[PDB]
């Protein structure tokens, strides 16, 4: 046993006890660092473009995360916040479920402060700033995404009190980290696990092999995901408010509903299911 890329990282600093937050450590970003975000920015909007949704490749610019550095945290909050009085606060690496919904509920979106290492620049299991920062956040100055992402959020007491996080895990997991959003223009990506991703972007929107399922917020929470592989699949909003919408009823029964049904595993197709 060795000490994991989050320990390692990690040593020497501290986080809060009870929110995992941390001041942004600046001075722990080398020339390596910034070269590696560099590299990983230049790839990602290379391939995105026709891919992305359009409205995460202009918060990319109207937020002005920058191509050429891991970003100063603390700047771009300066935009984020005038759009949607959002911010980001940096945190160790992946924190528990409960402490993550309840940052969403307060308009904080929790992002990773470290960075992969180069030979690890093609894929990286854990979260780090590069897909937190540049996957999740440029979304957050859409007014009904940030709604969205708000009420998910404000969710996680009610699902803590009947211990069904897991299955507000799985629509976070279905919409915020691999929903796809289909378009006049064609289907495109919403999916932060998607938009960091050097080879995921093109298996889902040109591969005949995953399922492309209209959301449905019942069928997502009792559908089972897998972390270490490609989506067997995807779950395809009409807009962001229909998300926002979905958000609306009382969970409380559904979850109940769903406490002793069997889920959905990772490739099923439901008998229900609108397959686009
Ligand atoms: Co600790
Ligand atoms: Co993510």
């Amino acid at each position: 046993v060795v000490p994991d890329i989050t320990t390692r990282k990690n040593v020497g600093l501290s986080h809060d006890a009870n929110d995992f937050t941390l001041p942004q450590p600046l001075d722990r970003y080398s020339a390596e660092d910034h070269a590696t975000w560099a590299t990983l920015y230049q790839r990602q909007c290379k391939l995105l473009p026709g891919r992305a949704c359009d409205e995460f490749l202009e918060g990319l610019e109207r937020l002005e995360v920058d191509a050429d550095r891991v970003p100063d945290f603390n700047k771009l909050n300066e935009k984020l916040m005038a759009a949607t009085g959002w911010k980001i606060v940096a945190v160790p690496g992946l924190i528990p479920d409960d402490v993550f919904f309840e940052h969403l509920a307060n308009r904080r979106f929790p992002v990773t402060w470290w960075l992969r290492e180069p030979h690890q620049l093609d894929y990286l299991q854990e979260p780090d700033v590069f897909h937190d920062l540049f996957g999740h956040v440029p979304l957050l100055i859409n007014p009904v995404f940030a709604d969205a992402l708000e009420a998910y959020g404000k969710g996680g007491v009610k699902a803590k009190a009947l211990g069904a996080l897991p299955m507000l895990a799985r629509l976070y997991w279905y919409t915020v980290e691999f929903g796809l959003i289909n378009t006049p223009a064609g289907m495109r990506i919403y999916g932060a696990g998607i938009l960091s991703s050097k080879s995921e972007s093109i298996y889902c929107l040109d591969s005949a092999s995953p399922n492309r399922v209209g959301f449905d917020l019942m069928r997502i929470m009792n559908t089972r995901y897998r972390i270490d592989t490609f989506q067997k699949t995807y779950f395809v909003i009409d807009s962001f408010k229909q998300l926002f919408d979905a958000t609306a009823p009382d969970f409380a029964p559904l979850y109940l509903q769903l406490a002793d049904a069997q889920p959905w595993g990772a490739g099923d197709i439901a008998p229900d299911d609108l397959v686009l």
